[PDB]
């Protein structure tokens, strides 16, 4: 018999959680709080005609695909950023509060969609535009094509006019500053052949910030979009962090002191989001536990439902090269934060890509459960997963805190202290609304694998609660269905035993 006490204080540790870190990339099969338009195709995407390069996810096409992928409708193809407002339209359509769009900075895009680019027609050729910030004219809502270049500035205009601005109800909120620079010379040879350096990385965002600060005051900038580790640490061993890290931990610090250090010379703050990617490199059963992972691998598994430790528990080693030779930089959650608290506080953080693995077994939904709980409870401000539809466990997870019931009901905006006797077997996570502690949010997930698990909660709260519905999901289905109710809560205390991997959100009310 497996016992777990669970201890919260309905008023100690309150603190905001940010309504848009259970967003997503794709088109999930679950109620998201905020869409991401980014990743590679992005990098070389061309607003005046919705052109863009596979790069080299496949043999470097120029073509349609973001029209195609992205579900507009080919009378639009040819509208400029048809692309975009597609995917604002659909966003608010489900009423979802925030959308972050991609700007182009790896410095060319897409001149046509004729197909495969060769190295010949490296930029700059006559397959691509050059890209440009700031127009220096008069902006036309009816782009030039023709011409030789894409103005950034521009193309906001042309959102900022048919949404309103960034503090407008349908606007769009976030801009980000392309996507995985440090990667650029690796999907994108054909635009970007040199690796990018930290002067260019900090030069082309200020750039960026400002031209687009100017046609939105609002506005929302995300940067760097870095794609793991190594880009978090030298920026992909920048050919100058040898001379440009000097006297810096890692570039997460550079790039956060130079951001600033311009904000403070341009009179505003050109940073609005410190915006890295972040896939898990933990390892377990022989695999890595996301990227096409088997999930008949018990032992990776495993190794899933202890992953997300990574992120905020100091006495978690996964088995990875992070987990053995960066324990100086984990937990990673702790380590950005207290970055953005050194070089420039007030900056806030997005995981604007991730993705545990697992998608479509029990132990990936706990992993997304546990991942959600970790982003509210420590601050993070945005965050959109990256994968599809067919990860019907992940969107479990999801809609485990905002969307439970099937018919709108969700996780508290606000956390509060909650603590469990065994990380290791079991997580927990719980809130209230605003602050009103009437009704007590609960997200307990039990990692035992095969023996259930009994939880005694001992809850400290100014309201008396006498019942708590339930709702969760396990390896019997990925639908959250409701579960028979606790009712013999005493003195706010009760014992709930939960069957083996089993993810449920409880809601406490007197
Ligand atoms: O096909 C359908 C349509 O597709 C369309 O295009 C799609 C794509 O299909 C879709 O995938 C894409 O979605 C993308 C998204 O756009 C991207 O944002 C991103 O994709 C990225 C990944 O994020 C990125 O990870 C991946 O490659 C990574 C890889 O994942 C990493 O694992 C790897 O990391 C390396 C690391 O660099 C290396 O250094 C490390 O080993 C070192 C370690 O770094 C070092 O520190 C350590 O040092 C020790 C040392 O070991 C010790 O001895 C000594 O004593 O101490 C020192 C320390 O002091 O040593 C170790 C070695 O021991 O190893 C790791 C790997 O294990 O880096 C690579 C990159 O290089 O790349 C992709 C992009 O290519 O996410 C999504 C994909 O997941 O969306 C597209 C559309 O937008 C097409 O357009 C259509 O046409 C198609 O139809
Ligand atoms: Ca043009
Ligand atoms: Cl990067
Ligand atoms: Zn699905």
């Amino acid at each position: 018999a497996k016992v777990v006490d669970i201890r919260i204080d309905t008023s100690a540790e309150r603190k905001p959680i940010s309504p848009y870190i259970y967003g997503s990339n794709q088109e999930l099969d679950a109620t998201v709080t905020a869409k991401r338009f980014g990743g590679n195709r992005t990098t070389g995407y061309n607003w005046e005609n919705n052109f863009s390069n596979a790069g080299s996810d496949w043999l470097h096409y120029s073509d349609t695909y973001l029209l195609e992928d992205g579900g507009v409708p080919k009378g639009e193809w040819s509208t400029p950023a048809s692309v975009v407002t597609t995917f604002h339209d659909k966003a608010l359509s489900k009423n979802v509060p925030y959308t972050l769009i991609t700007l182009q900075a790896a410095g060319y895009v897409s001149a046509d969609g004729n197909g495969p680019v060769s190295q010949e027609e490296t930029a700059p050729s006559s397959r691509w535009k050059e890209v440009k910030f700031e127009k220096g004219a008069p902006f036309s809502l009816t782009p030039d094509t023709e011409d030789d270049y894409v103005y950034m500035d521009e193309f906001v205009n042309y959102l900022v006019n048919k949404y309103g601005n960034a503090s407008t109800p349908t606007g769009i909120k976030g801009y980000s500053i392309d996507n995985q620079p440090a990667l650029w010379s690796h999907t994108h040879p054909r635009i970007h052949p040199d690796n990018v350096t930290a002067k260019e990385l900090i030069e082309k965002s200020v750039a960026l910030s400002k031209a687009v600060k100017k046609v939105d005051p609002y506005a929302e900038i995300f940067g760097p979009a870095l794609y793991g580790f190594a880009a978090y640490e030298t920026l992909q061993s920048a050919p100058d962090w040898g001379t440009e890290g000097e006297g810096y931990r890692w570039f997460i610090d550079y790039y956060l002191d130079k951001m600033k250090k311009a904000s403070d010379e341009e009179g505003k703050r050109l940073l609005d989001v410190l915006d890295v990617h972040w896939y898990p490199e933990a390892r377990g059963g022989g695999e890595r536990i996301c990227f096409g992972a088997d999930p008949r691998n018990i032992e990776t598994n495993k190794a899933r439902l202890q992953a997300p430790r990574t992120l905020w528990d100091p006495t978690y080693i996964e088995d990875s090269w992070i987990g053995q030779w960066k324990k100086d930089f984990l937990p990673i959650l702790p380590n950005l934060l207290d970055s953005i608290e050194k070089y420039y506080p007030g900056t806030k953080l997005a995981i604007t890509e991730y993705d545990y693995g697992g998608g479509n077994h029990i132990t990936g939904g706990i992993a997304q459960a546990d991942v959600l709980g970790i982003f509210g409870k420590y601050g993070v401000y945005l965050a959109t997963f990256w994968g599809d539809a067919s990860n019907n466990y992940t969107e479990a997870g999801i809609n485990l805190y905002t969307n439970y019931d099937g018919k709108g009901g969700k996780f508290g905006d606000t956390s509060v202290k909650c603590e469990t006797s065994d990380i290791e077997v079991s997580s927990a996570y719980a809130s209230i609304v605003g602050e009103d502690d009437s009704k007590l949010h609960i997200i307990l997930l039990n990692k035992n694998y095969d023996q259930p698990t009994t939880f005694n909660f001992s809850i400290d709260s100014s309201k008396n609660y006498t019942i708590g519905n339930v709702w969760a999901f396990d390896r019997g289905s990925s639908n959250i269905t409701q579960r028979t109710p606790i009712v013999n809560i005493k003195d706010n205390t009760f014992t709930y035993t939960v069957p083996a991997l089993t993810a449920c959100h409880i809601v406490l009310e007197a």
